[PDB]
């Protein structure tokens, strides 16, 4: 599924991301825009052989099991394919573990390079919330 901007903002709010670990909702919407263009089916392969999955591009080296990333962990205890569903619950629950691990949202390279330090509530501006 490809979300609209305000549709996704409202789904992330319902699932508890607004101000989670101090990150306002616009940060999460901005990260999803530049990681996946709001498409839950996005996949991208990395040089080390791992793959990134879903609307927040969660990586199989650490966070999910895809059966083809030897020596990797599965810290969210899920198959990576669960992160491609039109229901974003599995991606949100895993993202909450990632953002809690000490490095905050810097775990998402597109957030660091395209959202951090910008006017992020602009991403929610005008939505019903
Ligand atoms: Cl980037
Ligand atoms: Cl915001
Ligand atoms: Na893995
Ligand atoms: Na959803």
């Amino acid at each position: 599924k490809v979300f609209g901007r305000c549709e996704l903002a409202a789904a992330m709010k319902r699932h508890g991301l607004d101000n989670y670990r101090g990150y306002s909702l616009g940060n999460w919407v901005c990260a999803a825009k530049f990681e996946s263009n709001f498409n839950t089916q996005a996949t991208n392969r990395n040089t080390d052989g791992s793959t990134d999955y879903g609307i927040l591009q969660i990586n199989s080296r650490w966070w999910c099991n895809d059966g083809r990333t030897p020596g990797s962990r599965n810290l969210c205890n899920i198959p990576c394919s669960a992160l491609l569903s039109s229901d974003i619950t599995a991606s949100v629950n895993c993202a909450k573990k990632i953002v809690s691990d000490g490095n905050g949202m810097n775990a998402w390279v597109a957030w660091r390079n395209r959202c951090k330090g910008t006017d992020v509530q602009a991403w929610i501006r005008g939505c019903r919330l």
